């Protein structure tokens, strides 16, 4: 049961020192129990500083997700704000039968956040944005490439609009900053098709954060903007496909005309990227010849 640590971080969020005694009085608990639950916050990835014999404090204030503020500025779908969840993608999947296109979910903390191919996504409490959105496509796509490109484009453009000028996209589904992974996108597919989109963006916390690049964004504002723009963008993709996104992709293509490596299955091939075709397939030039690819993991190829 997570109610007591949640009430605890809710109090500690303002960055002010609280005594063990006053936290106990406020929460109607002993100082021993408080000390126990403080440790739980540490397990969740919260940086907590203990003043020996006196109490506790966060080193800095943290901005907690405000549901009322996020909901208030959005329209056209439900948005659930969850303090603790296993995975925002899974939360939407569990209820995929009662959801409408645009229904979204945001978590402070994921206990079982996942990347692609069964990997894990480190999702400490309050440090980053963990967002998911449900969408229904009336005609099922044959692949997740188009959707991923649309998500990556939109989230990059939003971050760029907010000051993160150098954010680029890694085909087909990661945002990169300074050639390092800033954000991860996971699209899960199931006549029509049901889609659960998942985005993890590193803010405060190989990898790179927005803060490590001097970008300090309002997490509530960022969440709302992403949800707002994704809904409209998915409507556009729904109506017109990838076509109106092709030029917008070129401006964000992080690996175009660069030497890259593509891990496909358990084969590893080398080539130079020439961008994408109209279907969003990677155009990889091997030995002077360009071939389209609708799969594989792309990465930079250099011993620099
Ligand atoms: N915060 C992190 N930042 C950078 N690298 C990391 C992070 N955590 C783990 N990694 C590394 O990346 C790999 C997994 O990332 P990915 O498969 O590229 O996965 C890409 C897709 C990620 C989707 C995450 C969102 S979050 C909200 C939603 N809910 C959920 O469970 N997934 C999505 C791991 O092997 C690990 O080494």
């Amino acid at each position: 049961d997570n109610t007591v640590p949640l009430k605890l971080i809710a109090l500690l969020a303002n960055g002010e020192f609280h005594s063990g005694e006053q936290l106990g009085e406020t929460l109607g608990m002993s100082r021993a129990a408080i000390n126990k639950h403080i440790q739980t916050l540490r397990d969740w990835g919260v940086d907590v500083f203990t003043v020996p014999g006196k109490g506790y404090s966060l080193p800095e204030p943290i901005q907690l997700l405000n549901a009322k503020q996020i909901l208030g500025q959005l329209d056209g779908g439900s948005v659930a704000v969850l303090p603790v969840i296993d995975s925002t993608n899974q939360y939407l999947l569990d209820r995929i039968g009662e959801l409408k296109s645009g229904d979204a979910c945001i978590a402070e903390y994921q206990q079982a956040g996942r990347g692609r191919r069964g990997r894990k996504w480190f999702s400490p409490f309050g440090a980053n944005l963990y967002l998911s959105m449900f969408w229904r496509l009336e005609q099922a796509p044959a692949a997740a490439i188009g959707l991923s490109l649309v998500i990556g484009i939109v989230m990059a453009e939003v971050l760029r609009k907010l000051g993160a000028d150098k954010v680029r996209v890694k085909w087909p589904n990661d945002l990169y900053l300074q050639d390092r992974k800033l954000a991860g996108i996971l699209v899960e597919l199931t006549d029509a098709a049901q889609i659960v989109i998942g985005a993890g963006i590193n803010m405060a916390m190989g990898w790179i954060t927005l803060q490590e690049a001097g970008i300090n964004l309002d997490r509530n504002t960022l969440a709302a903007m992403l949800i707002r723009e994704l809904r409209a963008a998915l409507e556009l993709f729904e109506q017109e496909g990838l076509a109106p996104y092709l030029s917008r992709w070129e401006k964000l293509d992080n690996f175009i005309n660069r030497p890259v490596k593509l891990i496909i299955g358990d084969k590893e091939i080398f080539g130079i990227s020439r961008g994408i075709d109209k279907q969003g397939a990677l155009l990889l030039e091997q030995d002077g010849i360009i071939k389209p690819w609708m799969g594989g993991e792309i990465s930079l190829r250099s011993a620099e």
